[PDB]
């Protein structure tokens, strides 16, 4: 019930539209509503980034990411190439409807997305019933965090975060697009 | 005209056996076919000597017909707008395409070229047609394009289907762009 109430707390955090910190694969990471404009200008103010550059979505199921994508271009074969490698630590970048959040997708038609394995956030995204808005918890400038105390020394004391443990994986970012299989 | 419907009404009885025709576009003569069969297009391809994974392109009367081939959905209004602004006109632009769109047409590719001609003749014979054209320069492999009724019979046969009609003066030719960058393709 420990994770359970983890998860409870962090989706009201979610549901006040505001930032929250969680455990991933190699470092904690801080995310939001992807469906809120005024949940990731928070985000992106917290992480001093610009809107235009896009932002990640993490899920527990490809079913999640889907609305937020465009994969109809995408012949069976390239499908079974792309999601053998899924669920897992990579990253694809998709090409998105025009529907989808321009504060989510920058000054692109695509969108970077992925099904992730570790369990904690997967139970999350499930309770949740969507995919997060992730990238690495840290202050611009600043390395991530690789624990809650990490968090707390750069967040701040009462920064909401998830207990937990990273997965402990330290292969760098693996980036993809979707039509290629090409690094991003 | 009536001869103009009668020319195109010929001209649809050949696409309907999955046969190509020649007619006049905006530059010279072109040959086409019903992009739906793959009979008609092997067709095409085999009389063109032309290879299957190269992709082909679609001419139609207005966009609405392009738009069953084609997945414009990541398009924002401003960049339709940046496209539709070229449009009817010489300009063919390559679109991504859904899966469903037959790889007879898209050949290696996602995507499929695709344009929307003001050529008056072509504009009729596809309003009447009901849908696009696949549609490629008449002229074999390794010689020059016709631009004559008469310059295709020599070249494909005195009784190859041909529309009449005369070129719409615009010498050729083709400018690609990429429907998501707005630039040319390549």
């Amino acid at each position: 019930n420990l994770q359970r109430d983890a998860i409870a707390a962090a989706i009201d955090v979610l549901n006040e539209e505001r930032v929250i910190a969680y455990p991933t694969e190699a470092v904690f990471g801080v995310g939001c509503d992807p469906d809120s404009e005024t949940a990731v200008m928070r985000l992106l103010e917290l992480k001093q980034r610009p809107v235009d550059k896009g932002l990640i979505l993490i899920a527990a199921n490809y079913e999640q990411l889907k609305p937020y994508i465009d994969d109809t271009m995408l012949t069976d074969v390239q499908r079974e190439t792309i999601f053998s490698r899924w669920p897992g630590p990579v990253t694809f970048v998709f090409p998105a409807p025009a529907t989808t959040p321009r504060w989510l997708t920058g000054r692109f038609d695509s969108l970077a997305v992925r099904v992730t394995d570790h369990p904690l956030v997967v139970a999350l995204c499930q309770a949740y019933g969507k995919p997060l808005v992730s990238t690495s918890a840290n202050l611009s400038g600043l390395p991530p965090c690789r624990t809650v105390d990490e968090v707390r020394a750069q967040f701040g004391a009462a920064f909401p975060v998830v207990p937990g443990e990273t997965g402990g994986r330290l292969n760098p970012s693996e980036i993809r697009d979707a039509l290629t299989g090409e690094l991003f």
